[PDB]
DNA sequence: CCGACGGCGCATCAGC
DNA sequence: GCTGATGCGCC
DNA sequence: GTCGG
C-alpha cells in the first residue's frame, strides 16, 4: 500500500458518489482509479503521473494534487461535516438499507443505530437482520475461520448428495488472508442448461445447513441464489464465532467455468473484463460468452471447457484467480 | 462533443 | 394473479 | 468521472 491515503481518497468519493448523490457511474469511476492506482507500483508523486494510469483523469489527478499537498480534501472534509451525508453514508452500511432507503429513514428522522433499533417496525426482513448484525457484518473473517467453513460446507453438502459439487470463491479462491462473507458455488448434474431434472436443488442444501445450526438467518432466497447468515460453531467454555454472511448461488453443472468465473471476482476485475470483452465484440456472464451480431444481439454461446478458454477469445493472457483481486 | 460505462438474482410494489 | 419497474444485493 | 472516435 504504497498509494494508500490516495485510494482511501477516492474510495470514500465513491461511496459519497453512490451512496448520497446516486451516481453510480461516478461511483465506478472512482473505484476504477482507485483500484488501478492500488496496484501500481510506485509511491505517486504528482496528480499528472497518475493521470497516466487508465481511469484517472483531469478531475482525480487534480484532487490527487491537493491530497498530496495538503494530507486531506477539502471536498471531503465539507461533506464528513454534512450532517445529512454523513447520516445517509452511515445507515447504508447496515445490509438491505440502500442510498435510497437511506435517504428516506432521515427523512422520517431515522438517523441513528438508536433510531433503527427503536423502529424496527419499519424494517423489512433483509434490513431487520442486517441491523441484528450490525456489528458482526463489519468484521473480516480470517482465511483459517474460512477453512473451517469450507469443510462445514463441503461435508454436509456431500452427506446431502455426493454429486453435489461446492465450491468457495470470492476473495478465497483469490488467496485472500481475510474474507469479507463466505462465497458458495454449487452444481449438480440434475440442474444444467438443458434441463432441471430434480427440484430444490438448493432448498435441500440450505435446509440441512440450516438443521446443523450453520445458516442461523435468510436475507432472501430463490431458486438458484441463497444470501444469508451463518455461523462456526464454539468450543466449551468459549466465545461465540461472530455472525458471517454466506451467499450460495447454484451455476447450471456445463456452465461451471463462466459461473466460477464470475463468482471469482473481484467485481472490479468483472466490470474490466467485461468491458474488455464488449470491445473485442463479446459479451460474458455468469453462464455464457456469447458474440455480439452486427446490429447488437448477442448471438449463441460459445463453447468453453476452461476458465481459460473464456480470456482466450478476448484476447487477454490468462490471469490466476489470486491476480484478479482488482 | 457525447454516448457508453457488466450483468443478473430476489424482494417489493404499482398498474391491470 | 401477472408483468415490468425499481431497489438492493452478489462477483 | 473517464474514455474512445
Ligand atoms: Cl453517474
Ligand atoms: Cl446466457
Ligand atoms: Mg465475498
Ligand atoms: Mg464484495
Ligand atoms: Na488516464
Ligand atoms: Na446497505
Ligand atoms: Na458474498
Amino acid at each position: 500500500t504504497l498509494n494508500g491515503g490516495i485510494t482511501d481518497m477516492l474510495t470514500e468519493l465513491a461511496n459519497f458518489e453512490k451512496n448520497v448523490s446516486q451516481a453510480i457511474h461516478k461511483y465506478n469511476a472512482y473505484r476504477k482509479a482507485a483500484s488501478v492506482i492500488a496496484k501500481y507500483p510506485h509511491k505517486i508523486k504528482s496528480g499528472a503521473e497518475a493521470k497516466k494510469l487508465p481511469g484517472v483523469g483531469t478531475k482525480i489527478a487534480e484532487k490527487i494534487d491537493e491530497f498530496l499537498a495538503t494530507g486531506k480534501l477539502r471536498k471531503l472534509e465539507k461533506i464528513r461535516q454534512d450532517d445529512t451525508s454523513s447520516s445517509i453514508n452511515f445507515l447504508t452500511r447496515v445490509s438491505g438499507i440502500g442510498p435510497s432507503a437511506a435517504r428516506k429513514f432521515v427523512d422520517e428522522g431515522i438517523k441513528t443505530l438508536e433510531d433503527l433499533r427503536k423502529n424496527e417496525d419499519k424494517l423489512n426482513h433483509h434490513q431487520r437482520i442486517g441491523l441484528k448484525y450490525f456489528g458482526d457484518f463489519e468484521k473480516r473473517i480470517p482465511r483459517e475461520e474460512m477453512l473451517q467453513m469450507q469443510d462445514i460446507v463441503l461435508n454436509e453438502v456431500k452427506k446431502v448428495d455426493s454429486e453435489y459439487i461446492a465450491t468457495v470463491c470470492g476473495s478465497f479462491r483469490r488467496g485472500a488472508e481475510s474474507s469479507g462473507d463466505m462465497d458458495v458455488l454449487l452444481t449438480h448434474p440434475s440442474f444444467t442448461s438443458e434441463s432441471t431434472k430434480q427440484p430444490k436443488l438448493l432448498h435441500q442444501v440450505v435446509e440441512q445447513l440450516q438443521k446443523v445450526h450453520f445458516i442461523t438467518d435468510t436475507l432472501s432466497k430463490g431458486e438458484t441464489k441463497f444470501m444469508g447468515v451463518c455461523q462456526l460453531p464454539s468450543k466449551n467454555d468459549e466465545k461465540e464465532y461472530p455472525h458471517r454472511r454466506i451467499d450460495i448461488r447454484l451455476i447450471p453443472k456445463d456452465q461451471y467455468y463462466c459461473g466460477v468465473l464470475y463468482f471469482t471476482g473481484s467485481d472490479i476485475f468483472n466490470k474490466n473484463m467485461r468491458a474488455h470483452a464488449l470491445e473485442k465484440g463479446f459479451t460474458i456472464n455468469e453462464y455464457t460468452i456469447r458474440p455480439l451480431g452486427v446490429t447488437g444481439v448477442a448471438g449463441e454461446p460459445l463453447p468453453v471447457d476452461s476458465e481459460k478458454d473464456i480470456f482466450d477469445y478476448i484476447q487477454w493472457k490468462y490471469r490466476e484467480p489470486k491476480d484478479r483481486s482488482e
